[PDB]
């Protein structure tokens, strides 16, 4: 239930242990005033100072004057930071404005099509993102809810996404979580102590090019649709194949332990792990941070099921691209859909009490 | 950790309120009355291993690999997570297998009230499992397997995932708040009172319909909040609505959250004094319901509120009278009912050899 700290040269909720709850929201930006959008962000921030330590915003949620609205909607009263992250990103169509044009940074790339796309573009893009991360799903959507509050009249909600289980870890130390396939994921990620694996495939150097970004990432989300039916059908023998795992210990094939180092050779070649796996991608590597969605029914009479996925990367165009690219074969394709996608330029940290988001970019 | 799942009654509505729920209505496929049967016994077979945190059937791995495992796997090396499984029957049920005639009186339709506006596709179900647990993964699990169990013979019309309190930060007896920001559950019946569970809760013999002796009757009302309306009123309007205070929750002119409330010092209209039993001829609930959020809708807005479950001796002297006294609720204006449904909860599982819905067939 501790509080994790605000301030830093990196935004905490990448490398940050993942916490059980995820609130997601992408936003549209309805102002033209660049003076006003700052405001904003400086407003912000220190809403982000308060709700991250377990207090609430602005003057509190009672006690004001009684004619007056609360500050805070106060449904976080009593409750304990529960290990808040709020992690802000920026879009590419974002910099279509307050002349931002000449500083969207190269490595802020635009997706290409990949087979089996079936995107919804109404659950796509956004001028910014707020990613928030918690123990308490309460915590999550207090964030939220009080930062789109703040944000009225400037910014409005284009989509959200809530991940009612974490299907990632960045602490190998922990218990590998399984996703709704029945498997272990995030076995092989990056761990938030490989401090040199995170500058080598995390965070943007000042060398890259883009000086602002220096100490920040690029963040990849995508909405990836499981065909449960298909896959709950199929032989246990099938669904190992798929992977490249084992079911029960999550082992290579092969081998006992499930952080044994896979064999790549003795998978089949369209295997999940085999494609994804650093070395057959010539070193690609992602930090990855998804969470398990439901959203009620298909109407069909099944369970809608799915995995929100998201990763990290120094360069959109050296982690997520070739990755994917490499997956036009996966196994795996059988049983998901992609039905949603976003890409997010993620600015460094906020270094202490006087910064504020987007300081390096505004 | 675990909650029996033995008992007279069925565990979930008098047991301790675990964090998480993920409530599943079902539409039944078969005509035969057998068929079914024997997959209310499959069912019970499998709500035993969940709620003591094991695999259904032959477990998730280490079976025949050309063979589909007999459980999905998904709650693989998590704990039991206090997790209770709560079947009812609703009314369409009655209609099939030749059962008629014995469908409760006290399992009455509802009427139709002011200002519902009710999604067909969200309302009724032929049957229901409550599965409430800390860990929101083993309650997912077990709606999962239940319904691929069942697949054939039901198919799922509609589900809804909840939360309440999160009992690793958060103290027990601390009241849980809604997403309105108040406290929510201070008046209601706790699990220790046994007479007046007895009272308000349990179906007894007498009622009427032997089969349900033991039994309790379900109203659940998913209940959207127009959040971003709420937020934008003023501190005294939202606590002119409920007749508490936001922060300390007490009625209104006392001191502490449990003290008992002076009807007459709040407005007419305030949703406390509609809803306590002094107005209402002493009608008087079991709540047992948790907040949800969705996401967000097609304009921006948050598609959150209160998923309300009631638990009561007869529906036509519990929900029924108290909602039709909210007709002029001040809280109206801030919320709507998008979802309804009602189940006869049938009497507890009695020993190993019992089966959920015995008593009926
Ligand atoms: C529903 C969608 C997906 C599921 C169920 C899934 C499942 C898994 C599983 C079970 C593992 C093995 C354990 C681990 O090392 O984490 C794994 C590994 C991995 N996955 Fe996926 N995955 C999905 C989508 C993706 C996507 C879209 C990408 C990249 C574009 C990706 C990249 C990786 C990588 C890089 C690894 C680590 C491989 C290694 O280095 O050993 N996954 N995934
Ligand atoms: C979004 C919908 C609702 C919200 C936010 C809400 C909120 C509250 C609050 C804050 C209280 C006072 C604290 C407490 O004793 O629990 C309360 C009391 C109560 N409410 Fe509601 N309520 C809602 C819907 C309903 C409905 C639909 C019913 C019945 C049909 C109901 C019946 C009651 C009862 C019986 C009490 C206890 C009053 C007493 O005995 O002091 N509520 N509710």
């Amino acid at each position: 239930g501790s509080a994790v700290p605000f301030h830093g040269a990196h935004q905490a909720g990448i490398a940050t242990p993942v916490q059980d709850r995820l609130h997601f929201a992408a936003f549209d930006v309805t102002t033209e005033d660049r003076a006003a959008f700052v405001a904003l962000l400086k407003e912000w921030t220190a809403a982000a100072r308060r709700l991250t330590a377990g207090h609430a915003v602005g003057e509190g949620a009672y006690g004001g004057l009684p004619e007056a609205p609360p500050d805070d909607t106060g449904e976080a009263l009593g409750l304990k930071p529960s290990r808040l992250t709020l992690t802000i990103g920026f879009g590419p169509s974002l910099f279509t404005r307050f002349g931002l044009a000449d500083l969207r940074p190269e490595a802020l790339a635009d997706l290409p099509k990949f087979p089996g796309d079936n995107l919804d573009r109404a659950r796509s893009g956004g001028d910014l993102c707020v990613q928030a991360c918690a123990d308490d799903p309460q915590v999550a959507v207090h964030a939220i809810r009080n930062l789109a509050r703040i944000g009225f009249g400037k910014v409005v909600v284009r989509w959200s996404q809530l991940g009612f289980g974490k299907t990632s870890s960045t602490t190998p130390d922990k218990q590998t979580p399984r996703n709704l396939l029945g498997f272990k994921d995030g076995t092989r990620n990056i761990a938030g102590t490989e401090k040199d694996r995170l500058d080598r495939f995390v965070w943007a150097a000042e060398k890259d090019g883009t000086p602002w970004m220096t100490g920040g990432s690029y963040l990849v989300a995508r909405r990836i649709r499981m065909h449960i039916e298909t896959w709950d059908r199929a032989s246990l023998q099938e669904q190992e194949d798929v992977f490249g795992r084992d079911k029960g210990e999550g082992a290579p094939v092969g081998k006992a332990k499930e952080r044994d180092e896979p064999f790549l050779k003795a998978m089949k070649p369209d295997a999940h792990v085999r494609l994804a796996h650093p070395d057959s991608n010539g070193g690609a590597t992602l930090l990855r941070r998804g969470y398990s969605f439901t959203d009620g029914t298909d109407g069909l009479g099944r369970l809608d099921a799915g995995l929100f996925f998201l990763a990290y990367q120094r360069d959109i165009r050296t982690g997520f691209v070739p990755v994917q690219r490499n997956l036009a074969t996966d196994a795996l394709n059988e049983y998901i859909q992609h039905v949603g996608s976003a890409v997010f330029a993620v600015p460094p940290g906020v270094r202490d009490a006087d910064d504020w988001w987007g300081s390096t970019l505004f």
